[PDB]
RNA sequence: CACA
């Protein structure tokens, strides 16, 4: 499931209490403890919708000890293969236009809308190959359209 | 992005 979070760009004295207070103030419940390492941490949310809420609310936006936090789906290294999630999609972007961007980097095996509270849309995309998804991640992340900047990240590819 |  996609309820696991990676928390990146942490300060050298950020501790579980700091992170606990960040997630409390944004009213994100968590299902377990914060595991804080050197410069990064992990936490579980109760389900997928809360995890996405935390990403959309905190990642690139919340500053802790004067550093912007990265909050992203935790993805094991070896499971960064065909699958990506695209965030910050313009609310009225026709799917055909989105598709015309995706296919510039490979064959789309599936593109699923992820229902969300935000104004912006979210899709999960499976390319046919690791190389295609890498290219799409590199070229779509940061792309500006209709006054929004796409955010693209890996999600676990557990079957490739 | 976790591994003595």
């Amino acid at each position: 499931s996609m309820n696991k979070l990676y928390i990146g760009n942490l300060s050298d004295h950020a501790g579980p209490a700091d992170l606990e207070s960040v997630f409390k103030d944004a009213k994100i419940p968590v299902a377990g403890p914060f595991l804080v390492k050197t410069g990064y941490a992990f936490v579980d949310c109760p389900d997928e919708g809360w995890a996405l809420k935390a990403i959309e609310a905190l990642s690139g936006k919340m500053e802790l000890h004067g550093k912007p936090m990265e909050v992203e789906h935790s993805v094991p290294k070896r499971q960064r293969i065909r699958k990506l999630q695209i965030r910050n999609i313009p609310p009225h972007l026709q799917w055909e236009v989105l598709d015309s961007l995706l296919v510039q980097y490979g064959v789309v095996e599936s593109c699923e809308q992820v229902n969300t509270d935000s104004e912006t849309a979210v899709v999960n995309v499976t390319y046919s190959s690791k190389d295609q998804a890498r290219q799409a991640l590199d070229k779509l992340n940061g792309f500006q359209l209709e006054n929004f900047t796409l955010k693209v990240a890996y999600i676990p590819d557990e079957t490739a």
